């Protein structure tokens, strides 16, 4: 089996499509998702034509073997795709019909500067590698690019599987490479983010605030102390879900100005201290009493500056 | 080979069989669980009839290879299925008997919505997908589903595994798919969750309710702040053991509504303290003594009302 | 090739064997085991009988495809044995005698109602199902039964490896089954478990317990609220390594029963304060000796009751 | 299928070149990095020559199985990579040109002295064996040397992607050995270091030194014990990261650093109160007032020591 | 193909040798290291002679398939071992010079005693199982035996790769097994245990001795039970990286021994409390006097026992 020959010195289309059954295992960590879908691939192959009166059969039916099918891959991918062809059809005029059913792991980058209010274009690259006899160009049949009502990518909403229609084509090692890029939008479920992680670490903050309400120095350490230990934890278990950005995060930016907060407390508990004993409660009485009213404003403004920068 | 012609122009059943022989893996997180079990298809071949007579035999054995054998997938499967043909048996008439025995990872969503109190169905899709030939129709043979006796899914409760004997009939990349629904029903073996989780949190809390019978701010701030650590540390262990979910489920209501009640008595402690220093115990003695009642009829009747709420 | 033809209507005796190599990864969350072992099959096939006087020889090697081989097959694996034939030998009467090498991942359930003082018996099920021409039924050829000195199952003592001779054989499938039982009996190493989490339990504890001897409020509930979350630690690092039993097991009672033991701990030093600030440390005093003798004879005796109930 | 014939007595040289396609997976811990590339073969086997006008094309492809390939293998992976033979084609001289696409995971040894503000040098190393016939040599074509522009090391930034061009030609059991030395530059996105891990420990560091502004004992052990608590947390963290290394990380010796403040604070905290108790706080005070210049100054130069040491 | 036929009644003789290629995952608590090497077999094969007059070659290039190869298998290994045959020689006297490229994941016990102080000896034990027809016997070609330059087991120093020269020799299921042990001598890189957990261990310990030099009840039971929660961190930490052994450790010694210095503390510092409220600060002064030096020097001679049992 060789490529089919060209009748001018036209390349040869490849028509694709992708049809998802499964997304699953977005890993934010890894940046990589697992996808289970149907590939079709349609070209003409004019040695393959048949007469549909003289044959009495509208379709032949071939074993992967028997024909020349384009090598297609995916660029993004961990390792090459599992692969079961599951149909290859040839019409009358040679156009053969060629379905498979894969699975693959796909390396697909993602954008956390929004986490956990973000979205994300997830990418499945198709790319084939042209030959001495000729070229080979794909193209998107629209017709068969979708996926099934029942996709599922826990912990995300699925906006969009779509192809951009015009390949990348490119030399690559002295030979044409045709690339494809398939696009699945989807964006976060940030639901759960909100009693897990964000009101819990609110109200460890807000619990720390009541030492503006106390003249206790023993009890104001442990309140802002044992808080931001507190703190820590939640930061620690958010950074753990996560992998190393070279960018600041919404979340990453919200935790860490709450330690500048509990650092700041600090310096107020302290003051408040230092100048009771040093026998000057009234101007202890009257830093405490502006805090009060400091904290939450400088708190609440600080972070609609940070959700603006970030949004 | 290639699929039985017809004699009239009626579609091929291939009337299905699933006997689980194990169930296990059951991950929340990943929604997934692993299954071992036999798939027994059935289906006419009449290019493949005999007479017992001449023949000498009642039954012909048959490699694979040797015949036309229908192309059944599983839907909702992260990979290929792992089989192994345990016979093909052909009685005189030409109906095909194979078995095999299989090993795949089920993707199939759960719903948490009342964990640790909950029941799931559990579902194996059977899909076969139709030639130009011929409509291939798959069916259940009654006979053929069931589940030996030692069948253990540690954790769960194996309820029944039946299936839905009408198939769904669609047209998938233009060829008609031929699904079945196999349902496992499973429910949660909530005992462990009551000393491990459950019970520890209460107890962490009533410990926190102590402070409502101490005019102590050093010791109060202590117990409180202690204690809310205490509970920091269940809820991150409940969470991690959880996937994301976009609705709240009955643990995690039950656990965020338990920080209210922490910051809560926070406000009280403080108020109690406040009021003890501004030379008025008679106000924070009023306070504090009905904090005593408040609290635990408050929580009792909320989780009332949580309960209603969701069962 | 095809099973070898009954003399009379007798059933084929395929005697068995394992023989041990390696056991390892015997995970208690999971309740599975690994094992590479010695397979010996066992049977007459009267068609490869020879006359070891002309023939020359005394015995004739086979290829796996040159003869007809039982498939035998492990009930309880994860997925089917990694296999590797060492050997197969024909007498010259048509006794076969097949060894193989496998590796596999069993699933085999654990009672962690002792845990760690518990023992186990782990199983490996041979089955055969039978054929169309002849029905096929297991033996134990228990001089092909053992392990080697060296097998090592880390945290476990090896007892003993023997094999139910008598099979079970059941109608599975409108075909005969043949099943057998092959028993590892291991006990637990629980001497790890005294330094590691057993005596750090009961040190933390009794820490707790200096409170008895101490009227200061503040250093009390510094001391059972912050020994309280020492043993929150170790209950987590406990049920992190075991599985989610619906049944008690004898840490888990132990370590639930120590949680009453804190929270009536706390009652009592509220008792204490509220009876030391209402004026009458009289009352205090008597209440606090009593628990000095109270709680550690109560542990004790509980403790008694604990494992009379469990052992 | 045996190697091609010297027209002199000169050895086979074998042109090389690895296109990286993706990089990922770079485990910190296990040193070890997962590659996704183009490995492209070219060597002269006359035995393949062929006229274009006889056989009617002007170059011929064959099937691995058809024709000799020279057995490369990769010296530092974990298994032998997985390979697909993307295409084999000979031109009329016997001049094959074979490409395949590859994905391994790759061992090398990282540098962590300087981490998180290291840069490593990471090696693919190509190796073949010489046969009986003739010796075997390698060779760099850097047309076929290279990576693409989208190649993302998540945590990393990529320098370069060169190859060694004079093979290691070496002697092993008897028998020659060529070895290709391909080089990955790649330095480490220090930026997420500072807010996640840096600047938390040294906010927790600063709130410790609060305690030089107060004469409470019992708040300062409060504030410089919780401190170090938090400061273990972040050392846990850290170290869990990280591989065990003969040699101290910058890291590591910062963090190790500020173990002996907290220590040093500790005696100092003591050092106050006992003079305090002994009735002389005037000789505290002078001590305390000192520690507030004495441990940032020593603080701030013992790092400028640091890197110094380590840059 | 069969094995070579005796001239007398000698056993064969299989000369081996084992060059270490890579060292990798020398996983503690599954006591298993990943070894990719080099295996050659070297055995006469008198069958196979040929003048290399009359053929004109000196040696003879075989496939596998060709000739008889005996079966080597590894004892100690999870799976059977992956490789792929590099050469395969045949000399003019019939003297077959077989070589591979093998991976495979041995299970060999760690003695953890010393631990972090421990060395370890790796065992790969070769096994040949004896065919009816002649009885193979193992041998050690040291011309063979090695390991390259690079070899590097990351947090292990190795030492020696050697092979015992002498067989083990035994009956097997009434077979002639031959079994040969190469060892990889290595010792544990314990310098990281100092800095990350030995020195921050000894720190906690020595901040909770600083009670001896206060008279707070409050603060030295903050003091105390604080480092207590601190040290049952490393306890935790340490044990997560170790396998349940049912023997003591040094480190574990160690580790346990401290905790009841935490609880000896803890007796002391209720002993001075109960002293000063019982009116008599005379005898708590003395105990407390004493303490300082009695918790140092026990401390101290407790850890030169420990060492001297251990070492
Ligand atoms: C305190 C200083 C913290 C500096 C950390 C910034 C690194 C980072 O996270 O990102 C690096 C970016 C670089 O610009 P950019 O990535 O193209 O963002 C703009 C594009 N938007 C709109 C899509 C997000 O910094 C900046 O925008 C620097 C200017 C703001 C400084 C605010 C200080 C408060
Ligand atoms: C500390 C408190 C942090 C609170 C975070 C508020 C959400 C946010 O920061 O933003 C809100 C995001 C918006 O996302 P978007 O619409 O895609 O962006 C707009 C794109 N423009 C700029 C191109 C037009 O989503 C929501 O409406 C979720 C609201 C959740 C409220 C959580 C309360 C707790
Ligand atoms: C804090 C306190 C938490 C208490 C949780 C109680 C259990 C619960 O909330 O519900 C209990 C669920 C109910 O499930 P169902 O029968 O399917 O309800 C469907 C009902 N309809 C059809 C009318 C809508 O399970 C059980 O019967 C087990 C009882 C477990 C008691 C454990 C007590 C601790
Ligand atoms: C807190 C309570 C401390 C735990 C007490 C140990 C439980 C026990 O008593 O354990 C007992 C088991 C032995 O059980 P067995 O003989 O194998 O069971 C079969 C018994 N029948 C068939 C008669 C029922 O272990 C031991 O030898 C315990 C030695 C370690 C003591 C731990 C000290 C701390
Ligand atoms: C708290 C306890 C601190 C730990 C003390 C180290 C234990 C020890 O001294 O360990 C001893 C081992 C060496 O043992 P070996 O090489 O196997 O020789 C065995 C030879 N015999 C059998 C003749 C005795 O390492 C050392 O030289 C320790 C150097 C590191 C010291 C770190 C101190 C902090
Ligand atoms: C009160 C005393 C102090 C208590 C100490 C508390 C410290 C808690 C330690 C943190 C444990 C977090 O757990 C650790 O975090 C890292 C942070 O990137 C995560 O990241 C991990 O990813 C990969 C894949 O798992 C591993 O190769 C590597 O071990 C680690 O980098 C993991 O989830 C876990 O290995
Ligand atoms: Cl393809
Ligand atoms: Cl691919
Ligand atoms: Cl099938
Ligand atoms: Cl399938
Ligand atoms: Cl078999
Ligand atoms: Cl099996
Ligand atoms: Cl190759
Ligand atoms: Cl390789
Ligand atoms: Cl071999
Ligand atoms: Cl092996
Ligand atoms: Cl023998
Ligand atoms: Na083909
Ligand atoms: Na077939
Ligand atoms: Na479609
Ligand atoms: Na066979
Ligand atoms: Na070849
Ligand atoms: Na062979």
């Amino acid at each position: 089996v060789s490529p089919p020959p060209p009748i001018a010195d036209e390349p040869l289309t490849v028509n694709t499509g992708i049809y998802l059954i499964e997304c699953y295992s977005l890993d934010d960590k890894a940046e990589t998702f697992k996808v289970n879908a149907f590939l079709s691939l349609s070209w003409k192959d004019r040695r393959l034509a048949f007469d549909p009166v003289r044959s009495g059969v509208r379709v032949k039916t071939y074993e992967p073997e028997a024909i020349w099918i384009p090598e297609i891959r995916f660029v993004n991918v961990e390792n090459a795709r599992d692969a079961d062809v599951v149909d290859i059809s040839v019409s009358p005029d040679g156009t053969v019909q060629y379905l498979e059913r894969f699975s693959a792991r796909v390396l697909s980058p993602l954008d956390f500067r929004r986490y956990p209010f973000d979205s994300q274009t997830l990418h499945i690259y198709l790319i084939v590698r042209s030959v001495d006899t000729r070229n080979i160009v794909l193209a998107v049949d629209l017709e068969k690019v979708g996926k099934n009502d029942d996709v599922f990518l826990t912990g995300w909403d699925i906006e969009s599987f779509t192809a951009v229609v015009k390949p990348a084509n490119f030399a690559l090692e002295d030979r044409l490479e045709s690339k494809l890029d398939y696009q699945l939008r989807i964006s976060r479920q940030y639901f759960s983010y909100i009693p897990n992680i964000i009101l819990p670490m609110l109200f460890i903050l807000f619990i720390s605030w009541t030492a503006f309400w106390s003249t206790s120095y023993e009890a104001n350490v442990t309140l802002v102390v044992s808080t931001l230990i507190a703190h820590i934890a939640f930061n620690i278990l958010v950074e753990t879900n996560l992998p190393k950005t070279p960018y600041m995060t919404y979340t990453g930016a919200i935790i860490f100005m709450i330690y500048l907060f509990y650092f700041v407390a600090v310096i107020e508990v302290t003051v408040q201290h230092y100048l009771k004993v040093e026998s000057q409660p009234a101007r202890a009485a009257s830093i405490t009493r502006a805090s009060r009213i400091a904290f939450p404003v400088v708190f609440l403004l600080a972070n609609i500056i940070l959700a603006f920068l970030f949004f």
